[PDB]
């Protein structure tokens, strides 16, 4: 039988296409959820959604479980959450040439950037900026540079993997600031499905243990860069 | 209303009592599991076993929650476990002037101290070591330094805990391997207490969220030797 995934299917290097959007869906999230179907002797099926309809096809049941969500409580109160299988941090970037703006405590009415995928609208009404939504890292810098935006606020894993599709890009940008702490994402579930919740936290433990989530990980991340979340025992 | 949680209190830094043994129960997932319970409104309820009964005093409804569980694949078919709190990393080790101890596989035939009814203790019978039980590390440790065994599998938690509270052993110690990857620990239920884990790992995600996780892992470790567990997202 089928395991059923929904997916954004443009977020790179999590899930994206292989390129200007024409080849098979990929990266470190999808080779992941199909190891776990593997293991579960099933044949994944996807389902990409746009942005808006992810949650709601979980709820609508257009498919069972969610890839790259973040743990919030509120999710936690109404899904199921797998164990988390990876985590990000909040980076802010700028101008090269910036120097009113050196903290997210800075961003007070400044206009900043989002780029839609990224799920970070709750951590920037805090902030408590002005925000814009961008289709992409490339969009939202040519906002920065042009000055239609003061700063952009973007996960590392995708900044990072920004920089090394594009290492040689100018040094027009960088980093204002970082945030300390960092956000774990797993796979979300409807509430109550329960032994679908425990299997895969099973498979994500023996995929640790003899190392797959490793091979998997060093495919799409710089483990100096970017955090890993921890093993598993036997 | 009660939440009964179940631990042996002669693992410092985890679980122990103040003044020496004689004060109330502190440490660690002490604090933290009250941490927890305070947010549930439940007055916390402590349980005291060897840790050889531990896992089937949960079986039998002793008490709820199971503290400082190091995950397996063999405890997620069989319980119900929260998110990760903590991580730890498998030792081995040895007098510093041990000199043919180089890996876990070198301790075929050699004593080892294990503490009774652990899966360390299984591994230390799998590789055909000569078995010591131990109460506890302390005595895993104490027993290694007084030659009574030549090795022990310990965390490093309450490893280096040990280190702290006793200096002067620094350098008669010595770290001759590691498993190559660190552990995710957690509280463990018995299996369908299930919106019980979803309230402990909501509780969680706002313990890390508010920086009280934070302030609890700094009063009982050294950020830059132990690892956390990544934090949540508002
Ligand atoms: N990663 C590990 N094997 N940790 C060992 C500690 C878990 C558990 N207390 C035990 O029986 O040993």
């Amino acid at each position: 039988s089928a395991l059923r995934v929904g997916t954004d299917g443009i977020y790179p290097p999590h899930s994206f296409h292989a390129q200007d959007g024409r080849g098979e869906l990929t990266g470190f999230d999808i080779d992941l959820i199909k190891e776990v179907a593997h293991r579960l002797n099933l044949k994944v099926e996807f389902f990409e959604t746009a942005v808006s309809g992810l949650i709601t096809g979980l709820d609508t049941n257009r498919y069972d479980v969610l890839v790259n969500v973040a743990i919030t409580p509120e999710r936690q109160k109404k899904y199921d959450f797998s164990i988390p299988y990876i985590a990000h941090r909040v980076l802010l970037v700028v101008r090269s040439d910036q120097q009113d703006i050196r903290s997210f405590k800075d961003l007070t009415d400044k206009t900043v950037a989002q780029i839609l995928g990224t799920d970070l609208s709750r951590f920037a009404k805090e902030l408590k900026s002005h925000l814009v939504f961008s289709h992409n890292f490339e969009q939202s810098l040519q906002l920065l540079l042009s000055k239609r935006t003061d700063a952009t606020m973007i996960p590392d894993i995708p900044f990072f993997n920004f920089l090394e599709r594009r290492p040689h890009d100018g040094n027009l940008f960088k980093i204002a600031d970082r945030m300390k702490d960092n956000s774990a994402v797993a796979f979300m579930m409807r509430k109550g499905n329960n032994k679908l919740t425990r299997s895969i936290n099973e498979i994500l433990c023996a995929i640790h243990l003899d190392g797959t989530y490793k091979k998997i990980f060093d495919r799409y991340f710089d483990k100096n860069i970017i955090s890993s979340v921890p093993g598993c025992s036997s």
